[PDB]
């Protein structure tokens, strides 16, 4: 087992379809029930496999309020982690809404998918978890920055753990210039879990 | 002879109150949920405008607001060519003005500490009066361009305000990408928020 082959098993639990619907009828004061959607949709010569990922609120599938290209590649060995997990927006986001249910000539193809990556989002160090602990992988968005990069705007952070039997969870956060909590779950990540 | 401070008055008291979108969202739970909202005048201005604090909240979580805000309703400057001005502003701390408007005066922020607070100003909107057999009172948009938002990946958000009788308000906030694909805020139509 080496960075790659962790990669492979993030990137293997990364895609398929999830609902978090047991944390939803668990505390639905909290949480409802997404539909997460992914898919590989490129391969970089590099060997870093682009995904799709798309959720939707689980009454309208059809209708995701966000899609993403995900990147996830071994990270290098002189960056002391595992894999690396990159999301990036999409250029134009409707010409590939439920990309994953598309058959591959009318959905757009890997030519095209490197072209369509737009901004850069966040980028995710995942390192295998402690002896006992329920995940497989679990990493954040970087504490901190390089010095005086950050812009005073809208900044978002993002936790992900990666478990067994491709359970994913995601807690994707966004704030303000004065740190408030504007997007996102307030209580913890989101619990996805395959149909 | 009503004047543009009777019209601002007139969309100053539909804002205020207690409402719910909980008829919409029991018509049509696939794209709306049930979402209170509690407003209610925090300050009066020297230049006659009219501060108030309105908050946002799910149904489930009425202590939780998940977006607070300090909405100044004034008469249109005169060189405008409009009826109402709305503008809202994001708020310094916003747990300091968590559930402001069920505290009494004495336990919330004074007027004058809520005009300091306030913060980055977000969306300005120009309503104007509607005419006789359309069902708003007032209603305006954020003039085109939006006004800049840094969201889930948007650069510019719009807002669609229409005041209807007996303080029916319907709101729309969105939030668009650089290259103007939505996101956040609802998809299909405006938020309708009826008094409880």
């Amino acid at each position: 087992t080496t960075r790659r082959d962790h990669a492979r098993v993030v990137s293997r639990s990364l895609t398929g379809e999830k609902f978090t619907r047991e944390q939803a009828s668990r505390d639905p004061d909290n949480y409802f029930n997404i539909r997460m959607l992914s898919c590989p949709a490129a391969e970089m010569v590099d060997g870093s496999e682009v995904l799709y990922l798309e959720q939707a609120f689980w009454r309208t599938p059809q209708k995701p309020f966000r899609q993403r290209l995900y990147m996830v590649k071994p990270c290098p060995k002189e960056l002391k982690c595992d894999v690396e997990v990159s999301s990036y927006a999409i250029r134009d986001a409707e010409e590939y809404k439920n990309f994953c249910d598309r058959p591959k000539d009318q959905r757009p193809l890997p030519e095209e998918v490197i072209g369509d990556i737009g901004e850069h989002l966040t980028t995710i160090h995942l390192n295998c978890c402690d002896r006992g602990k329920r995940c497989l992988y679990e990493g954040s968005t970087s504490p901190g920055g390089f010095p005086n990069s950050w812009n005073g705007a809208s900044y978002c952070t993002s936790d992900l753990a990666v478990l067994k039997n491709n359970e994913i969870h995601l807690w994707d956060r966004g704030f303000d210039e004065n740190r408030n909590q504007v997007w996102g779950p307030k209580e913890g990540p989101y619990e996805f879990k395959p149909a």
